């Protein structure tokens, strides 16, 4: 799962999916 592996090496998209999951939490840090 590259947006997650991409996410959870943000601190901010990572505790931005804590809440609203890889999917969307990568959408808000990288679309």
């Amino acid at each position: 799962e590259p947006k997650r592996e991409v996410c959870e090496l943000n601190p901010d998209c990572d505790e931005l999916a804590d809440h609203i999951g890889f999917q969307e939490a990568y959408r808000r840090f990288y679309g």
